[PDB]
């Protein structure tokens, strides 16, 4: 199965200059914890935000371009980074708005973060009709000393029905 990992604050921003418009160290637990031991695939403008390999996790990057860098292993298409994954259970696409504009077709699975944050950003998370997808997990944080804004974990499954012709 396919899953997109993210996190939104309002207005689906996602990304500003290349990095994320807050800092919510709760949501680095909530992205290993959903990522340990899975493949991750992500964008080049991505990878570069990183600057390192994400430890626990095979990493595959998207680039048009020769790979600038040898501890990950570097793929030129969708096909491509799926077929690098191999044959797991579960392969974990993790950004940024490119990439997650060309998966979420085939994803089956959502993990957001919902940030309570009215912050700017030039990267938004790809618009889907919420009839599409079942919420099937919530898990509510207010703002504390090391997290400036609220926060919900949520999980979201595609609907499906009976294939007719
Ligand atoms: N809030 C979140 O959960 C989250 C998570 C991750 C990232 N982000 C943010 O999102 C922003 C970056 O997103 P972005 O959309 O600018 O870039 P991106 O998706 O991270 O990377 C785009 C690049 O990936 C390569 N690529 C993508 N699809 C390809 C394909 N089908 N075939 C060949 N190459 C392909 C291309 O690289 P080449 O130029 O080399 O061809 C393209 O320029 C940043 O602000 C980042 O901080 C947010
Ligand atoms: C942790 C940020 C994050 N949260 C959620 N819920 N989904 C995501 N896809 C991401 C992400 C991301 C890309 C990214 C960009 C910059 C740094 C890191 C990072 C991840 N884990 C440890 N250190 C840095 C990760």
């Amino acid at each position: 199965m396919i899953s997109l990992i993210a996190a939104l604050a309002v207005d689906r921003v996602i990304g500003m200059e290349n990095a994320m418009p807050w800092n919510l160290p709760a949501d680095l637990a909530w992205f290993k914890r959903n990522t340990l031991n899975k493949p991750v695939v992500m964008g080049r403008l991505t990878w570069e935000s990183i600057g390192r390999p994400l430890p626990g996790r095979k990493n595959i990057v998207i680039s048009s371009k020769p790979g600038s860098d040898d501890r990950v292993q570097w793929v030129s298409s969708v096909e491509e980074a799926i077929a690098a994954c191999g044959d797991v259970e579960e392969i974990m696409v993790i950004g940024g708005g490119r990439v997650y504009e060309q998966f979420l077709p085939k994803a089956q699975k959502l993990y957001l973060t919902h940030i309570d944050a009215e912050v700017e950003g030039d990267t938004h998370f790809p618009d889907y009709d919420p009839d599409e997808w079942e919420s099937v997990f919530s898990e509510f944080h207010d703002a504390d000393a090391q997290n400036s804004h609220s926060y919900c974990f949520e999980i979201l499954e595609r609907r499906h029905h009976h294939h007719h012709h």
